[PDB]
């Protein structure tokens, strides 16, 4: 029974030689040595059964990753537990090891414009995939954007993703959101569940000003002051854009601030490509309406080196429905998560 630093990793006989990767509330990630395909792997420990919304989050990623097959999305090589739902405390989760990721590269290395252009356009092929299956992933970061020695990149982390609900996306002014703050859309502060596709754009527009930068572009210390640094730079909405919002305490909110100018892209970035400054302006729109979708920022000419329709692959099978997992307790949940794991057995 293995031991990563004080805690127990059961994944013999088939994984040894394990080394400490990090932990969060994802569970804790290690890398071992597979000695089938004689290569190393990323193995996600997982504990969801104490808590009913860690029962969904693991079931969610594991019927996701399961069902998707993409070169820019992490797949599941295997799934290790226990062989009876009474034994089974922990989920272990085996993935293709990447060396890094986006986060740790961006802290210590600058970027020249081709990286940019490459990682950008391999976050947009994946992306437009994981919309193509009506599936949001809510919660893209440089940390969830994994890398190679080679600059290939995937997507990892569907714990927090959604099928998409359009319909069901308008909320109040100030309503909680779980997703990684500086990534944030205006719209979650103001009147919106996040349901839509339009904020997993706003998150790359985001990824792709810190590339641009080494920094985070809107890095709120807090929840309302992450409106105050979006604002600080688009500059007050138009009346157009005020006309989308229609509950009363976001509305007289926005009307209540004085007017704040838009800071210019070639300001804050005057080493940056214009096409990619362009490009960004859409990316960043106040309006969620407006804002670009997947498909045009794949045709945008910034990325006209690597567009290739042909080549950008969709879903076969889209998530019809998003599953009823918000009053099924730790218990039902756990025999659908032993049910999905059953093929790996
Ligand atoms: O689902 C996840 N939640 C968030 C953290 N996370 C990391 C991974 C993962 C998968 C495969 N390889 C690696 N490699 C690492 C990347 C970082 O730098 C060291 C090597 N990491 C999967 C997750």
């Amino acid at each position: 029974p293995e031991m990563v630093r004080g805690q127990v990793f059961d994944v013999g006989p088939r994984y040894t030689n394990l080394s400490y990767i990090g932990e969060g509330a994802y569970g804790m990630v290690c890398s071992a040595y597979d000695n089938l395909n004689k290569v190393r792997v990323a193995i996600k420990k997982i504990s969801p059964f104490e808590h009913q919304t860690y029962c969904q989050r693991t079931l969610r990623e594991i019927k996701i990753l399961l069902r998707f097959r993409h070169e820019n999305i992490i797949g599941i090589n295997d799934i290790i537990r226990a062989p009876t739902i009474e034994q089974m405390k922990d989920v272990y989760i085996v993935q293709d090891l990447m060396e890094t990721d986006l986060y740790k590269l961006l802290k210590t290395q600058h970027l020249s414009n081709d990286h940019i252009c490459y990682f950008l356009y391999q976050i947009l092929r994946g992306l437009k995939y994981i919309h193509s299956a009506n599936v949001l992933h809510r919660d893209l970061k440089p940390s969830n954007l994994l890398l190679n020695t080679t600059c290939d990149l995937k997507i990892c982390d569907f714990g927090l993703a959604r099928v998409a609900d359009p319909d069901h996306d308008h909320t109040g002014f100030l309503t909680e959101y779980v997703a990684t703050r500086w990534y944030r859309a205006p719209e979650i502060m103001l009147n919106s569940k996040g349901y839509t596709k339009s904020i997993d754009i706003w998150s790359v527009g985001c990824i792709l000003a810190e590339m641009l930068s080494n920094r985070p572009i809107f890095p709120g210390k807090h929840y309302l002051d992450q409106l105050n640094h979006i604002l600080g730079i688009l500059g007050s909405p138009s009346q157009e854009d005020l006309n989308c919002i229609i509950n009363l305490k976001a509305r007289n909110y926005l009307l209540s601030l004085p007017h704040k100018n838009k800071v210019p892209w070639n300001r804050l970035f005057p080493n940056a490509d214009s096409k990619a400054l362009d490009l960004l302006d859409k990316m960043l729109t106040f309006n969620p309406h407006k804002r670009i979708e997947v498909e045009q920022a794949l045709a945008h000419p910034y990325l006209e080196q690597y567009y290739d329709p042909s080549d950008e692959p969709i879903a076969e099978a889209p998530f019809k429905f998003d599953m009823e997992l918000d009053d099924l307790p730790k218990e039902k949940l756990k025999e659908l998560i032993f049910e999905e794991t059953a093929r790996f057995q």
